[PDB]
């Protein structure tokens, strides 16, 4: 059937009875009233059973051996579905496929019932998920810590061509994967005030909110390692949240508990955008405060909570603990670690600071200013009074270091301060992170260089040793084996299975680039994937597409910097050219654009409307026929990505040079047989460098060109004046050609393009359409298109998150990865 | 060990492995980190497994045979713990005891970990629970329908002698007994308006709230029948509760979902008191609206949803459905049934009314005015516009019936109206219930008579056939076998086990009233129970009591009508007499008073303080020694009742004659070997009648005496003037003898007693203390005290809820009870 594992005789039999056990005893149903959802659940519980044994021994193992622990703090974990991924990592896929088949059920049908765990916005959250998978596969004692939102990223609906948001009630039917651990609930404090008494400061009169943990297992790839992802949920205490007496109403008090519990209610749906709301700050401290208590508790046990030098010497803390800050969201971990060490453990400031810096590391994800977290001092002042004091003290000591290093450089002083003066004083969380971390890394070579040359230039000059680079990656399990079994199979047929946990081995495929059989196969799986997607499209969304056309797709969050607008200009250009010479042959294309817009991002929502507006015109023009279709992919999310990416021919990665720190969707398309048209931005640079620029479709300005244009001054009118095709498009938009009933509907888009385009869409237009013409030429030559595809696939090995994690491990955490199988799962009950 | 079932070799072995299965796979724990709570859960899941098989076949059975279904609607189900009760009804207690013993665990220790399901205030909620147990034991196709409150009755804490309330987060660690059934979620409507169009009225522009059901199994006593209790939970839809667009904030919209969900958040903590709050009305409609949809859906299937006369003829509705309204709380079921039949099914009014009346029956629980539900018309007008219209129409037609029956009786017309004029117009829910039900019953003979003679005299004259009586009862399983195994054993030793489901057989014990062995035994188990309680007291609450004294207990909700105050007067009298003649012998007593006060009931809270204030003085007077202790039993609830009742010697049932409709605590004490001191009120009358007044300690005014006093006019001063002992007590309270630091602390109590005592505490004082002297005399004669106890126990058979349910079944529902064992639980998987 494929290499989804063995369908053993004893195990298929064992699976079936357990499926039946759960359907009866767990779901309390009988075959005569069970629905597909019930069957999905019976299966999930059956699969979940297989890793608890391993989960228990893995955690017991770490307790015995006591290795250095890695704590990955993130406010986002974009997990997606977990049934298939679990089967894959446990080598259960075929056995399960067989067992459900014999029970008369279609496993694929049941998998579609699982709800996505959408606890993330996009790239940042998905990276955390890929990292968790790699850390387990590399046998690291790692823990993912976050927040268990009861409502994840909103489900996107398109009404009248506009995006409608609706709550993502992903827990509605329950989550079979998590395990509530109410016995490990921890208290988190808010508000209050600081008392300075005799021997130290005291944080007093605080409001208490409880943090209840929920654990989800993270299985490594076929190595019997099962790590833990601990997500915190907010709960109101039953006392004060009722006991603070003297009238108000007993009923009201109880109803008001959903005020403390709102902290973990919903994920902020902003991608690369900072919104300074109090609720967000509460969420950030909540995850940090609870996590750190858990980390220290575990440490106090270790082998120090037995003997060792005897005397809680936190001198060894950094030798046993590593905390990775995914962006600045969990930045309060730095002043919180100090607070605990100084205020509670009573360590001297300098010793505490030494420990803090040595255990914390920070990962920067973007350079755009509106993504930068700058919290108003009055907010921190009211909510976290002691932390503000600690931050001022950290700032004080840091600036003294700067002054000593650059005597008289007064402007440098204000530039590096963690405190920004002005309208309202604010705290720069990025500066906080750099000062309190021993390592700061960018997510792609170009991005890391930009950090040193621009945004954090002063900090790099002060401590060059802190700055590093760790190019992002994606997990080959979910992003190849899981979503593209067909491709994984033909690759395995030639080079074996060892590449699944050693992607570099994909290079061996280079020697099949002229193999007639392989070329035919690679091309066949892509055709099958396209036919499958084309069917899914009519199944769940309904309105046909041609599977013989070039599948041109751009899927990612809607952003001005991502330039979905540039894509739109090209689509309209294609349309206008066909209308000019109807009977001229052009390579048929199905351009698919999908992605969610943050609810308050007006321009992003306007772009979605433009996309659907273009499709309304183009898709119903008889003269165009099936040569051009414009489709907006609704509710783009992890599970949808697993469907479109394997079906794509052309991957659109066209952000303005210097704006996309790295990107990861780009890597997903490369691994799945799509060719890339993009700018020299983020990881694109490293991808072209790995495959050879001749096997990549690069166009547009480079970072330097953008800077040159800025010195000069960007004037869109110029491009409008010199390019007739461009002029024609802008006039079509302006006149209502794409919005008959509301002729001025797109005035904001046009106005922006012409007068305030921070991302110079027009500047890359000419080179973009020219490059697109080259893609079409090559597509007309199936054999050569496929050969270039093989060159990309064979050279994508570097982009596996296993490589990324191995680098973090060695160059930042100080731990050694290992591909050693944990001593089987075997029963055991001590 | 006792007759808690057989500890079979194969089953104890089977139990142990399943306990281990659950500890490993379900709880994901290993013996090295498992805590008593984990062990309790492993056991609960193991026991829960044993009834799913039966649960499934019972429900399948009803589907095949299609008997008339009984729907018991109640806003309260005071269930308590369910582990032990399940073991008892499944005959698993000994096997489980053995198995956990071999696993090295103390089953009794684990049982204490289970949280009470306190979804009720007291009597009314506990009655619903006893009824569910009896209906299952009598093989009735019955369903209990209610609301799944996430917060039940508050946990009571005594601080400084005052009651403090704190949220009852009973779901904190999860509920192993329930099964969420999200697939059966139903929508409930609120607000909106009524459109009268061509062919009928339409309820439009409503706000939708979803009702998600949770099912809990209700096992019958050893007959393999497992019925269902379906509790509804409120959930906000994901659309409109987000989709009603045009600014406000996406985040806010999501947070605002906890506005629709507040409906099932908390139980109103009022016992026999009406609070006209909108949230309460919403709860009442919520349970009614969801339940009725479920009832009709099931009906449409039956055997009509196959063939029969073919044509949804609701003519057979009353032949297949019976809806019992537990008090007026679910009264909206009447106009809701009409709404559905008329507005949706399009039946003519008269046919719909015929069906409604024939399927509905109402149970009245009290005659006190402040418990009467009178909803303001403006509230129903805004929240349920169509129901108000239907109620006016029902009223209209009903009054026309009255006018035709009593021509010219204009005052009768206004008296019987469902609409009350005055300050604000209100709807009398009790009148609604009588008009739309074919049966109305009181809960004890005297209460039922009072209803016909007073409160509902006009209605009784109109339709005498509607009025009935159904004396309350308690289940002998939980209230004897479960809480008093020792007593159940010695009884079984002489007459067998058949009495557990046939309490009348207890009469056979009369022939052992002179048996020397039995007398010694009955007395021994009572002594063991007392020693056990006396230990529990120091264990969990700490401060010693003497197990050799007479255990004088009054446990029930704190009320002015229940007269805990009268008890207080007696206690103070005892104290004053000892202080007067210290060296005179008196029978030692431990008087225990426990019960919760509604949070807003000031007087009730003042009484609790008085009780603790008396104990402060009495318990620390050296001269008193161990002859008199006054203890306030904290957090009285079902699980605590299971502990004190079996340990009691004297049961205090002293409400003012005519105020306690029935009472059930009184029956619990009679069954467990306590003698009763009480007034001729509620069921007390029937209890004395069953045991013989010579074996009961009756005192005080009868209903007639109370009425006589009212004609005359009650003047407390008179009693104050003629009874020195009483005068001395009132002056002690007035002067601060019991509240040194706050001398006027009890001025409200004294003022009330002297000027506005609606319950004439003083009028029964003399006869009360005189009667108490008779109890002490008899206690001094162990042998005779015990012989009187045997006369009470042997004659309590009539008070089993099996008898009550058998009467409801035959005289109201039209179904025949059956003690036939359902065809085993045996595996099966169709
Ligand atoms: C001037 N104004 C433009 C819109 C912007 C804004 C909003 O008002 C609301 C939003 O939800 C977003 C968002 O999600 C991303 C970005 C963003 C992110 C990176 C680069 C450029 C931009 Cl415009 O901007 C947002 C902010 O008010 C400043
Ligand atoms: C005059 N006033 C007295 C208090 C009463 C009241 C409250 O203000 C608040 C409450 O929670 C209760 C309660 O639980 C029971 C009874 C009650 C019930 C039956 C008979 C007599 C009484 Cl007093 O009364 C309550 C109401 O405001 C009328
Ligand atoms: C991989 C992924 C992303 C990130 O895509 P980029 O193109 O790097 O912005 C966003 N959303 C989902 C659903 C993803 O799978
Ligand atoms: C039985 C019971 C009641 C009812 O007691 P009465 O004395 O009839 O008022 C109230 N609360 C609990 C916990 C009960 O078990």
């Amino acid at each position: 059937i494929s290499v989804r594992g063995l369908a053993g005789v004893e195990n298929v039999t064992e699976l079936k009875k357990n499926f039946n056990r759960h359907l009866h005893f767990t779901l309390v149903k009988d075959r005569n009233v069970a629905t597909p959802r019930d069957y999905y659940f019976a299966l999930a519980h059956t699969v979940r059973d297989h890793l608890v044994g391993r989960w228990i021994r893995t955690q017991q193992h770490y307790y015995e051996k006591d290795p250095k622990r890695i704590y990955y703090l993130s406010l986002e974990f974009y997990m997606g579905r977990t049934l298939q991924n679990t089967m894959v990592n446990l080598a259960l896929e075929n056995a399960c496929d067989e067992a459900t088949y014999q029970l008369g059920l279609d496993m694929e049908e049941l998998e579609e019932i699982e709800e996505d765990a959408g606890l993330g916005n996009g790239g940042l959250g998905r990276l955390a998920a890929c990292f968790l998978d790699s850390m387990a596969t590399l046998g690291l004692a790692a823990y993912g810590y976050g927040i268990r939102y009861e409502f994840g990223i909103f489900n996107q609906k398109i009404c009248g061509g506009w995006q409608m948001e609706e709550a993502d009630d992903w827990l509605r039917y329950g989550n079979p994967w998590e395990k509530a651990r109410p016995e490990f609930t921890l208290p988190v404090h808010f508000y209050g005030r600081v008392e300075h008494t005799s021997q130290g400061a005291k944080w007093v009169d605080t409001q208490v909110v409880l943090a209840m943990p929920y654990d989800t297992p993270v299985p490594g790839y076929r190595n019997n390692v099962v790590n833990t992802m601990r997500l915190w949920s907010a709960k109101a205490p039953n006392d004060f949240n009722l006991k603070d007496f003297n009238v108000g109403g007993y009923i009201q008090a109880v109803l008001d508990r959903n005020l403390a519990e709102n902290i973990s209610r919903v994920l902020y749906p902003n991608d690369n955008f900072f919104e300074g709301k109090e609720l967000r700050l509460k969420q950030e401290y909540f995850v940090v405060a609870a996590t750190l208590q858990d980390i220290i508790r575990r440490f106090k046990s270790s082998k120090f909570g037995c003997r060792d030098p005897v005397r809680t010497n936190f001198d060894a803390f950094p030798d046993k603990v590593a905390i990775q800050l995914n962006d600045t969201h969990p930045s309060l971990a730095i002043p919180e670690l100090m607070r605990v060490l100084v205020d509670l453990e009573r360590l001297d400031w300098d010793k505490a600071w030494e420990v803090t810096v040595k255990t914390c590391a920070y990962t920067n994800h973007t350079v755009i200013p509106e993504a930068l977290e700058r919290w108003p001092v009055h907010l921190l002042e009211t909510l976290l009074p002691r932390h503000l004091q600690i931050i001022y003290e950290i700032n004080q000591r840091f600036l003294n270091r700067v002054a000593a290093a650059f005597p008289g450089d007064v402007d440098r002083l204000r530039r590096m301060s963690l405190v920004e003066e002005g309208a309202v004083k604010r705290i720069n969380m990025a500066h906080l992170c750099i000062a309190g971390s021993h390592a700061v890394n960018g997510v792609a070579r170009i991005h890391s260089e930009i950090l040193k040359k621009t945004i954090f230039k002063d900090f790099y000059e002060l401590e060059p040793h802190k700055f590093q680079n760790k190019t992002n990656g994606i997990t080959p399990r979910r992003w190849l084996v899981l979503c593209n079994p067909g491709l994984a199979e033909i690759i395995a047929e030639r080079i074996g299975e060892e590449y699944i946990s050693d992607l570099d081995q994909l290079r061996k495929l280079l020697s099949y680039v002229d193999d007639e059989a392989f070329i035919r196969d690679v091309a066949k799986v892509k055709q099958e994937n396209k036919l499958k997607f084309a069917a899914y499209l009519e199944r769940e969304y309904k309105v046909h597409i041609n599977p013989n056309s070039l599948f041109d797709v751009q899927v990612k969050r809607i952003h001005e910097y991502k330039r979905q607008l540039l894509n739109c200009l090209h689509v309209i250009t294609l349309y206008n050219r066909i209308k000019k010479e109807p009977n001229k042959f052009v390579v048929p294309r199905t351009v698919m654009i999908g992605g969610k817009a943050a609810p308050g991002y007006h321009m992003a929502k306007m772009i979605i409307k433009l996309i659907t507006a273009i499709g309304d015109v183009v898709n119903h023009d008889p003269v165009v026929g099936d040569r051009l279709r414009v489709i907006f992919l609704e509710n783009y999310r992890v599970s949808l990505a697993e469907k479109v990416i394997p079906a794509a021919d052309l991957s659109e990665q066209i952000s303005t040079a210097g704006t996309e720190a790295s990107g990861t969707g780009n890597m997903k398309f490369m691994l799945n047989g799509a060719l890339t048209i993009g700018t020299m931005d983020g990881a694109n640079v490293e991808m072209a460098e790995e495959a050879g620029e001749e096997n990549f479709f690069i166009f547009g300005m480079r970072v330097e060109d953008v800077d040159r244009l800025d010195q000069r001054g960007y004037n869109a009118q110029e491009y409008y004046d010199r390019i007739p095709e461009l002029r024609q498009i802008i006039e079509q938009l302006s006149s209502g050609f794409f919005s008959p009933k509301q002729p001025d509907l797109f005035k904001d888009i046009v106005n922006m393009l012409m007068h305030h385009d921070r991302f110079k869409v027009f500047a890359d237009y000419e080179e973009y359409v020219k490059c697109q013409e080259r893609v079409s030429a090559l597509y007309k030559n199936p054999r050569e298109w496929t050969r270039m595809v093989i060159r990309n696939i064979a050279t994508s090995g570097k982009f596996s998150s296993d490589r990324t994690i191995a680098q973090y491990a060695r160059e930042i955490w100080g731990v050694e990865p290992s591909r050693q199988r944990l001593p089987a799962p075997d029963e055991k009950i001590p």
